[PDB]
């Protein structure tokens, strides 16, 4: 839980954004061997950007489920003047990444298994009063090909205890009402828990949300003009469409995620259990 700088040994580079995320090994027995972790790291740690990357790491430390990304402490680098999250490493880096290369080592067996997993480690998030506010495939890790885990707790709230929303960008997963009155819940994760059950089912294909979104809303259209038409067209039933190959009962379900009446949205355990029982009468 508490890893000295000088045996964390770099690796690779892995991501690069506030922050980037290397490969390290930890050896402490200084022999070429250790545990193979994933280590994040801001870059710029003013008062603002450490208190939130404090905030991350907390909400990290706080989640043990088999479909969230494992921590493993923190590394106090610069001679305890720096800090640096420890993470388990996963070897096939990003879900979107991973659809896209791997295009079939992956049937609609595996999709479904894949937003099986995120249903559950959404779930498990609800019984924290945790609102993710960033559910994309770029956001969700690849262990292995019948196992993904929810990461980047980095836009993560804690809901107040006494409301069912926080107020606080990804526009294009995000719930009209989070894009209108900037209103996070449950239920803008259901939302855009639709928008990752569509990307699941486009492969990463042109197909992307902003893609589609931009081909609806007008290609040519910049800045703030694209955000007042993405709002229209959501608050009048515009919608992605029915991938190309996506059975019509996996689209029924992107359709009720994509309610813009908050409450009638499913709740992560409705949907677990509806995707599991598609998966188990197949
Ligand atoms: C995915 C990602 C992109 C950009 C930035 Cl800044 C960070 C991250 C990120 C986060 C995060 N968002 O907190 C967590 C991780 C993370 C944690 C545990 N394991 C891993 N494994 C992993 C990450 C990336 C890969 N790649 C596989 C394909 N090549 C093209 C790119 C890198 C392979 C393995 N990543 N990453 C890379």
């Amino acid at each position: 839980t508490q890893f000295e700088e000088r045996h964390l040994k770099f690796l690779q580079q892995l991501g690069k954004g506030f922050g980037s995320v290397e490969m390290c090994r930890y050896d402490p027995l200084q022999d070429n061997t250790g545990e193979v972790v994933a280590v994040k790291k801001l870059q710029h740690s003013t008062e603002e950007h450490l208190r939130d990357f404090e905030r991350e790491i907390e909400i990290l430390k706080s989640l043990q489920h088999d479909n969230i990304v494992k921590y493993k402490g923190v590394c106090y680098s610069a001679g305890r003047r720096n800090l640096k999250l420890i993470m388990e490493y996963l070897p096939y880096g990003s879900l979107r990444d991973y659809l896209q290369k791997h295009k079939e080592r992956i049937d609609h067996i595996k999709l479904l298994q894949y937003t099986s997993q995120i249903c559950k480690g959404m779930e498990y998030l609800g019984t924290k009063r945790y609102i993710h506010r960033d559910l994309a495939t770029r956001n969700i890790l690849v262990e292995n090909e019948n196992r993904v885990k929810i990461g980047d707790f980095g836009l993560t709230k804690v809901l107040p205890q006494d409301k069912e929303y926080y107020k606080v960008s990804p526009i294009f997963w995000y719930a009209p009402e989070s894009l209108t009155e900037s209103k996070f819940s449950v239920a803008s994760d259901v939302w855009s828990f639709g928008v990752v059950l569509y990307e699941l089912f486009t492969y990463i294909e042109s197909k992307s949300p902003p893609a589609e979104f931009m081909r609806m809303i007008g290609n040519d259209k910049q800045g703030q003009m694209i955000v007042f038409h993405l709002i229209e067209l959501l608050k009048n039933n515009g919608r992605l469409p029915r991938p190309d190959g996506c059975p019509d009962e996996i689209y029924m379900i992107m359709t009720e995620c994509w309610n813009n009446n908050v409450n009638q949205r499913p709740s992560f355990r409705d949907l677990a259990l509806r995707v599991d029982q598609i998966r188990d009468n197949m």
